[PDB]
C-alpha cells in the first residue's frame, strides 16, 4: 500500500504514535516518507547482508526476523514480512521499541538527516486528524 500524507498521518495516530516518546505526528509522517516515500512493501538490503522492511524500514539485523541475516535478534518478536502489510499496526509496535530503545529517533538516520531540527510539523499540515 502506499499511503497519502495526511492518511498515513491519521493511521499513525490512530495507533497511538502521535507524541510516542515526545515525537509528533509530524516527525513519525516525515520519517516514513524518508525511509520508504509512504510505501508499506519496501524493501532494501544492507551491506552487511541485513535487510530494512517497510514503510519505516525497520532492520532485520535487530528488530525482526527474516531468517536470513546470521548473527541478528528479532527484538520485536516478527517476521520481518509481517512489517510489510497494508496495516502498520506491526511496524508500529515495533517503532514504538525501537524509539524506546535509548536514541530516540535517531535509530532512523533518513530522520537524522532529514527530518531532524525541520519543521515537521509540515508534514500533517491541512490534515484532518
Amino acid at each position: 500500500k502506499v499511503f497519502g500524507r495526511c492518511e498515513l498521518a491519521a493511521a499513525m495516530k490512530r495507533h497511538g504514535l502521535d507524541n510516542y516518546r515526545g515525537y509528533s505526528l509530524g516527525n513519525w509522517v516525515c520519517a516514513a516518507k524518508f525511509e520508504s516515500n509512504f510505501n508499506t512493501q519496501a524493501t532494501n538490503r544492507n551491506t552487511d547482508g541485513s535487510t530494512d522492511y517497510g514503510i519505516l524500514q525497520i532492520n532485520s539485523r535487530w528488530w525482526c526476523n527474516d531468517g536470513r541475516t546470521p548473527g541478528s535478534r528479532n527484538l520485536c518478536n516478527i517476521p520481518c514480512s509481517a512489517l510489510l502489510s497494508s496495516d502498520i499496526t506491526a511496524s508500529v509496535n515495533c517503532a514504538k521499541k525501537i524509539v524506546s530503545d535509548g536514541n530516540g529517533m535517531n535509530a532512523w538516520v533518513a530522520w537524522r538527516n532529514r527530518c531532524k531540527g525541520t519543521d515537521v510539523q509540515a508534514w500533517i499540515r491541512g490534515c484532518r486528524l
